């Protein structure tokens, strides 16, 4: 499913992402936008290290979910990577919460550093009623 901006904004708020571990809703929106374009079925194979990024938040199979084919990987979210490709983002959200529970926080995603950090991100939630 390809989420519409405000539709996604409201969904994340309901799932309790606003201010989770100090991260504003607008930052989560910026992350989803640059990682997948709000697309839940987005998958990206990294031929460089044999891992794959899954779903709306492009969560990596090396540490977070299990896809069985990534070498020396763990499954911190305790989920099959397939769970991260559903239209319902409840699981992807539970896993993203797990990711940011680590010391790096939102910085775990290099894309956030490149396109969201130190920028005016208000635009992602304007007019959405959140
Ligand atoms: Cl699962
Ligand atoms: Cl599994
Ligand atoms: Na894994």
């Amino acid at each position: 499913k390809v989420f519409e901006r405000c539709e996604l904004a409201r969904t994340l708020k309901r799932l309790g992402m606003d201010g989770y571990r100090g991260i504003s809703l607008a930052n989560w929106m910026c992350l989803a936008k640059w990682e997948s374009g709000y697309n839940t079925r987005a998958t990206n194979y990294n031929a460089g290290d044999r891992s794959t990024d899954y779903g709306i938040f492009q969560i990596n199979s090396r540490y977070w979910c299990n896809d069985g084919k990534t070498p020396g990987a763990v499954n911190a979210c305790h989920l099959s990577c397939s769970a991260l490709l559903q239209d319902n983002i409840a699981d992807a959200v539970a896993c993203a919460k797990r990711v940011v529970r680590d010391p790096q926080g939102i910085r775990a995603w290099v894309a956030w550093r490149n396109r969201c950090q130190n920028r005016d991100v208000r635009q992602f939630v304007q007019g959405c009623g959140v």
